[PDB]
């Protein structure tokens, strides 16, 4: 038909014929086949106004003017029905069964995809693109919605792994890359809106998570005794969901931002924490075990590093951009820790772990002697660290303290994540540690050795000499000293069978080449050693293996 030159009696009778079809509806139509008729009523409604074509106002064409503009408006509000319809095939579902079974998320099928983008390409054609796509970003909205609505319960709810933000944020993921894969399937490849659709749909979902989010964040912050190493499952989450939004385009971006900042600084204080944990706890008994035995503060604080080695990933991950300062007292002391500039890549997440746990490790032990030594030592100001302290007049048991829980600290090492978190400089700052505070128990024996080479010394400076009273004197001297020191070293029994070797190493050492020389340069000042020598240095010797075991 030539619509320019057709009587309004043959073109309203062409609109009835067309209209019969129509009222049949778009299945039994066909859905192309739907459109093309719309389009002819559509092109024959331009055709016939305007200004081009100028027909008569009577009523004979305001009739099929008005016809042609409602059969149109009816037939497309159908098409939008037929479009929603589609689209709600979908029901709202568990995404967790899904998950637990390992199944995908129901998806359309071709047909209905196809039927989708030639409704989406309609209506984009009659300049109704935003219109329909409202509908499509609408739909698709609340569905997804309700799905996440049998999470969000179990969600706002400390158990490695107990939360439903791991599962949560799993069914989060998935809607996310599906949806991705919806909108390629549904627009040509480079359709410019298809970022803009792709984000009407998350944002809403991204504006809800984040709220959860910011609550589990709340929680954390209030019962953070038992909640505090659940930001480390927070991160991943946040990680994950932010991983999987790469290359698209977001509304409220921000709010993830933001929700990035607030956990990297809770997990950030953790470590900070755990420092000023062991300060106040090695501080907060001012009295010392009677045993010298493992205290309170050793246990806690072992218990607590043994959680952050479970955590491994995390704390790892953790250290990003987080430094040594970041959990060191703003008071710190160098001689307060075992680190010793060997150069190490301090760019290394594992080498910035293990100093963590080392310099937990060294705060622990140096304020447990603080304590012992205010605690022994009221009115003294506290000389750490020194094995070398004449000021300080008990680093025989203070050094056994120290040591006795150094060796729980040792042993829950060894028994956890942590005895390979600390592989290399973590085990040898560890050692050496021990050795400072093996060298406390020591420190005693060495004055009491330098005391008798002194002696010798002075007087050893003229002709060998004959004074027997004086001489019988600087064993006299000695003798006191040794009885002295094997008495008190007998009420320190060590658990740990190496550390009691090198302790019986170091003392033998020190005393027994000393005594022999000291033995042999001045026996025969008399004619019977035996009555003016308490000990010959066999007799000594045996004193010393019977200490020592």
């Amino acid at each position: 038909t030539l619509n320019s030159v057709a009587s309004v009696k043959d073109l309203a009778n062409e609109a009835s014929k067309y209209e019969i079809i129509l009222q049949k509806g778009i299945n039994q139509v066909g859905l192309k086949q739907y459109t093309q008729v719309v389009h002819k009523l559509d092109d024959m409604l331009e055709d016939i106004q305007s200004g081009q074509a100028n027909r008569e106002e009577n009523s004979e064409f305001h009739g099929i003017l008005t016809h042609l503009e409602q059969l149109i408006k009816r037939s497309e509000a159908q098409l939008r029905v037929y479009f929603i319809s589609i689209l709600n095939s979908i029901k709202p579902f568990d995404p967790q069964i899904n998950i637990t079974k390992k199944m995908p998320f129901p998806y359309y099928e071709d047909q209905q995809l196809g039927a989708l983008s030639w409704i989406l390409d309609y209506f984009h054609g009659n300049s109704e693109g935003s219109i329909i796509q409202d509908i499509l970003v609408g739909e698709r909205s609340k569905l997804i919605l309700k799905c996440m609505a049998f999470l969000e319960p179990f969600a706002k709810e400390y158990e490695k792994g107990s939360s439903g933000m791991n599962s949560y944020t799993e069914a989060l993921l998935g809607f996310i890359a599906n949806e991705k894969s919806l909108v390629d399937d549904l627009y040509s490849q480079y359709t410019e809106s298809k970022p803009h659709v792709l984000s009407q749909i998350l944002s809403p979902l991204i504006s809800a998570y984040a709220k959860l989010f910011g609550a589990n964040l709340k929680i954390v912050r209030s019962n953070l005794e038992n909640f505090g190493f659940f930001s480390f499952e927070l991160v991943e989450s946040i990680n994950d969901v932010k991983k999987s939004l790469r290359g698209k385009e977001l509304q409220n971006y921000n709010l993830l931002q933001d929700c990035t900042q607030e956990v990297r600084q809770v997990t950030q204080s953790l470590f900070r924490d755990a420092i000023d944990r062991i300060i106040k706890k090695a501080n907060s008994i001012s009295t010392i075990p009677s045993n010298n035995g493992v205290t309170e503060a050793t246990v806690d604080t072992m218990s607590r590093l043994r959680k952050f080695s479970e955590y491994k990933n995390g704390c790892l991950g953790a250290m990003d951009n987080i430094t040594r300062e970041n959990w060191l007292p703003s008071n710190y002391k160098e001689k307060e820790y075992t680190l010793q500039n060997e150069a190490l890549n301090w760019e290394d997440h594992n080498v910035l772990l293990s100093c963590f746990i080392s310099d937990c490790i060294d705060t622990l032990a140096v304020n447990l002697e603080r304590k012992a030594q205010i605690a022994l030592m009221p009115n003294q100001e506290p000389d750490v660290a020194n094995p070398n302290s004449s000021k300080n007049k008990h680093k025989q048991r203070i050094g056994f303290f120290i040591l006795m829980n150094l060796t729980l600290v040792e042993q829950i090492v060894e028994k956890s994540e942590l005895n390979l978190m600390l592989a290399g400089e973590g085990h040898s700052r560890l050692e050496r540690l021990k050795k400072r505070y093996i060298s406390y128990m020591v420190s005693d024996w060495r004055d009491l050795t330098a005391n008798l080479m002194d002696s010798v010394f002075i007087d050893s400076s003229g002709k060998k000499s004959k004074d027997k009273e004086q001489i019988k004197e600087k064993f006299r001297k000695f003798n006191e000293g040794f009885e002295d020191l094997v008495s008190k070293t007998k009420q320190y029994k060590l658990s740990d069978p190496s550390l009691k070797v090198t302790l019986k190493s170091e003392i033998i050492s020190l005393v027994m080449p000393m005594y022999e020389r000291f033995y042999s340069r001045y026996k025969d000042s008399f004619k019977n050693p035996r009555k003016h020598i308490k000990y010959t240095p066999d007799e000594l010797t045996t004193v010393l293996n019977q200490l020592v075991r």
